[PDB]
């Protein structure tokens, strides 16, 4: 006998995609418009164009793939890998050669510091929900302990959390807030059950049971040491006298809390919602005892995203896989340019960062290699190029990336095809050397297909051996999650 196929341990995926166009229209964030001081990843490619800004072509890229079933531990590594979920949806950006840089930004109460505007919107919530009558302590040694006594004690204000499911009610609210925000967005009910109800986390993380919600609606009297069981999504609602007027849909992970979306009733513009929301979710996170708050994705030349600095924190280096307060880099990061990591001591990068040895301390003095490694004299396209030959002798229908340039200029797609070099991805030269190694066999017994084709679900049992569309396939979903979470995979083809 053999166990049971346990689907409490599969991450369910179709394949994955690459999805690059215009950023004009296709960016939410900058519409394709970008100060010529702010349109490239780093000072050498400025450079490569420093009087021809208006001859480049910027491209908005996605690289991702649909989920049917993730756990919150995994859906947690993807979060520290530098993917969202949109809906049901793992991507992230082409840090490379998108025209926005989008980083990872987790925090905590021990990075946040409570400014005199922060320390304002806390002030102003508690005046509209607190009663005259309400007695203080005559100290609280944290905001978050003083938040804890008075909201709890508001007969006018209450917030619930729930499991992640549509109302009418929240529906309604939903469209208002997006037509207050001009969203170019249908907001359907379909579409809103798509995003921000409907999910692809296990029963057990969606529907919980009757006391898991009970105990995190306790959350504001946890004592030191205290945990709630709550992975997954959930919906925390918040009523005035009994109306909604704001709605955080959360991930609930065992690193922390995720904020996924946060709407509010417009005309409740002077309670703050948007910061006393982010400040209830940090309390949260330290009430419930787990270590990050992550805000999604920072830009630090869009007011739409870089308000997520004012709450601190560190910033995701794909490439060494390892956090950098922002505090540190914050200086060298505000022209839009893409920070990779090296420690001042350590010589000159001869190639992409080993995804595997030694790994970088940001608490030793360090610098952006990035011209050095994706600059247009860089090292990395020329190693990648190496590594597609070597790729294509095992069956991988990869192609060499040829051109001068990573950006569209004036001349003056395949989905399927993901660039060779992308930052945050596993580097060819490191997938060369997992088949050289026979780390690859690792996959045999372990990878699952779903084959559309017989339409069922099949073990691989030698991968060397399957046809070059699907080795492909499954180089590719290495390339994004690395070996050991493409093992607990299954793959749609
Ligand atoms: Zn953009």
């Amino acid at each position: 006998e053999v166990a049971a196929m346990d689907f409490t341990d599969k991450l369910i995926i179709s394949r994955p995609l690459y999805i690059s166009d215009n950023a004009d229209p296709k960016c939410g964030y900058c519409n394709g418009k970008k100060d010529s001081s702010h349109k490239f990843a780093s000072p050498g490619w400025s450079d490569f164009y420093k009087g021809d800004e208006d001859k480049v072509e910027l491209q908005s890229s996605t690289v991702g793939f649909n989920s049917e079933l993730v756990n919150a531990e995994t859906y947690d590594k993807l979060c520290n890998l530098g993917f969202r979920r949109s809906g049901s949806f793992m991507y992230k950006t082409d840090m490379l050669r998108n025209c926005c840089r989008l980083y990872t930004i987790r925090t905590n109460e021990k990075y946040l510091t409570m400014s005199k505007e922060l320390k304002t919107s806390l002030k102003r919530f508690k005046k509209k929900i607190t009663s005259p009558e309400f007695k203080p302590q005559p100290k609280y040694v944290s905001w978050i302990d003083e938040l804890c006594d008075y909201e709890p004690k508001s007969t006018s204000f209450k917030a619930v959390f729930e499991p992640a499911e549509f109302t009418d009610e929240k529906y309604d609210l939903y469209v208002r807030y997006q037509h207050y925000i001009h969203s170019d967005e249908d907001n359907t009910p379909s579409q809103f059950e798509s995003f921000l109800c409907d999910t692809p986390f296990t029963d057990s993380e969606i529907t919980g049971t009757e006391k898991e919600w009970e105990q995190l609606n306790n959350w504001h009297n946890l004592q030191p040491g205290e945990r709630v069981t709550k992975n997954g999504p959930a919906h925390e609602c918040y009523y005035h006298n009994g109306k909604l007027i704001a709605l955080s849909v959360l991930d609930f992970l065992p690193s922390g809390v995720s904020s996924v979306y946060f709407i509010w009733d417009p005309d409740y513009y002077d309670w703050s919602l948007g910061k006393v929301s982010a400040l209830r979710e940090l309390a949260l996170v330290s009430k419930i005892g787990r270590p990050y708050y992550y805000l999604g994705y920072y830009i630090d030349d869009c007011p739409k995203m870089n308000y997520k600095a004012k709450f601190g924190g560190e910033i995701l280096d794909v490439c060494n896989q390892k956090y950098v307060p922002l505090s540190k880099i914050h200086q060298i990061i505000k022209h839009n340019e893409l920070f990779v990591g090296l420690n001042s001591t350590v010589a000159s990068p001869d190639s992409e960062i080993l995804i595997t040895s030694d790994k970088i301390n940001f608490d030793e003095p360090f610098i952006n290699a990035v011209d050095d490694i994706y600059g247009p004299n860089g090292n990395a396209s020329q190693n990648a190029i190496t590594s597609v030959a070597k790729l294509r002798k095992y069956g991988i229908n990869y192609s060499p990336d040829l051109q001068r340039s990573i950006y569209k200029e004036i001349p003056n797609k395949d989905v399927y095809r993901i660039p060779n070099v992308v930052p945050g991805l596993v580097p060819l030269m490191e997938i060369v050397s997992l088949f050289e190694s026979g780390k690859m066999n690792e996959l045999n017994n372990n990878v699952v297909l779903f084959d559309t084709k017989i339409n069922a679900l099949r073990i691989v049992r030698d991968f060397i051996s399957e046809k070059p569309e699907i080795k492909t396939v499954i180089t590719d979903v290495i390339r994004l999650i690395g070996l050991d979470n493409t093992k607990k995979a299954i793959i749609i083809i």
